[PDB]
């Protein structure tokens, strides 16, 4: 740049310039015009809006032109008081974003079981304590099969949201079954069982 | 990337990452860490400055290791309530500035002429008005040759800092003199003058 002559009472434009991306948007944009030695603000647009002139009222931007980079600032009534160095300063904002999902557990306690003491309905019980997420409850029979019977299983959330799982079997009884609870944590996939052996 | 899996009570990173220019220096960086959803703050570093934990006062970033790009986030002491997606916002920014300088100027309006009415000492005066900036003022007979004499020139400005001059030249009388007073613009290169002639 030359410096810039302007007759006293004329209107004068100070150059300024960028080089935008093929994204480039006015919110990413912030522009300051300041008296170079004072750094007093002249002139501002900043989060996409045009801020206005700073003290003088006499100064303006080309604002449909900023979007292809012209920061020029426009001087108007120009006046000896207003001789000098001017900087412009422009910065562009390239903001971008990642997410992370933070999936939160905690491991089930060994179940603790409990019935009612050969052709009788009687309830066993399994609990265990303290797992999250909701564990995944399985019945089954010594040889790794599910016992048929009516089966009620809530979980509950202690203060600290974490579950204690309290599953209850109706079962009809067989001579010789084993019988077994297996407590699951899908997320973590640990395995936690009991079982009572029943012969009499 | 996947989700974290973090066992209640204990500690946990969320990754985050850029890539930085050369350049880079940590006063250029933004970087906001916010629960994906509510947009509710987490932990931010602007201004160069690391601000804290929003609300936990549980989460951490590796301040050493930020300026190499690595904005990973640390969450301490896992809780339920932890749970879920959190969104890394990282904004660069790249500041430049350019220097423009505004030289104001005026004319001088065409000199007016005056002097006390041929061996004798007399006072030509050379009176000259608002431009600016200050002039360069020559004295100078008929046919473009500086006057000897003594010249006493003042510049005096107004409430509008514009100059007017007043050039006063002690001659002593040659009998066919013309007596010239040209008041120049430099930064202009505009040439104002005024002349008198004296043959009785
Ligand atoms: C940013 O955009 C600006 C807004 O358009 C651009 O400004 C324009 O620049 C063009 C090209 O250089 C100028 O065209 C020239 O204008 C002069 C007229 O005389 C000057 O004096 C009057 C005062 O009476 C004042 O209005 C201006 O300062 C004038 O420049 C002509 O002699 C030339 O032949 C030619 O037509 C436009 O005048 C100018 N407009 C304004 C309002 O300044 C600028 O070029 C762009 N900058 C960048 C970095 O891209
Ligand atoms: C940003 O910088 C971070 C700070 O150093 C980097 O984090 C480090 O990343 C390395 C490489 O992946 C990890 O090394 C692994 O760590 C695990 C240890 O188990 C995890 O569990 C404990 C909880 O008890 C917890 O401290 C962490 O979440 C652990 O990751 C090992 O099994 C691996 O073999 C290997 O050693 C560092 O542990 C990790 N440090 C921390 C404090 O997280 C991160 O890699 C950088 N990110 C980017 C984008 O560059
Ligand atoms: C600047 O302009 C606003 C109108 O937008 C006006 O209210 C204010 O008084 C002006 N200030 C000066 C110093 O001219
Ligand atoms: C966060 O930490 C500051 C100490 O830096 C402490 O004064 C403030 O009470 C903390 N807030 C919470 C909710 O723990």
């Amino acid at each position: 740049e030359d410096p810039v002559v302007a007759l006293v009472d004329t209107d004068a434009t100070l150059r300024c310039s960028f080089s935008p991306e093929p994204g480039f948007s006015l919110a990413q944009l912030n522009l300051i015009w300041q008296l170079t030695d004072t750094k007093q603000l002249v002139h501002s647009f900043t989060e996409g809006r045009d801020q206005g002139s700073a003290y003088s009222n006499r100064t303006a931007l080309f604002p449909d032109l900023l979007v292809q980079g012209n920061a020029s600032l426009r001087l108007q009534r120009v006046r000896v008081t207003d001789e000098g160095s001017y900087t412009c300063f422009v910065s562009i904002q390239d903001f971008d974003s990642a997410a992370v999902s933070l999936q939160v557990a905690a491991p089930y306690s060994k179940p603790s079981m409990t019935l009612e003491p050969p052709g009788n309905m009687v309830t066993i019980t399994c609990s265990s304590y303290q797992g999250y997420p909701e564990a995944e409850v399985f019945w089954k029979d010594g040889q790794g099969v599910p016992l048929t019977g009516n089966v009620t299983t809530s979980q509950m959330a202690n203060e600290r949201g974490l579950f204690d799982v309290h599953s209850v079997l109706r079962v009809v009884l067989g001579a010789n079954g084993t019988y077994s609870c297996l407590v699951r944590n899908p997320v973590l996939q640990q395995d936690a069982h009991g079982s009572v052996t029943i012969t009499g």
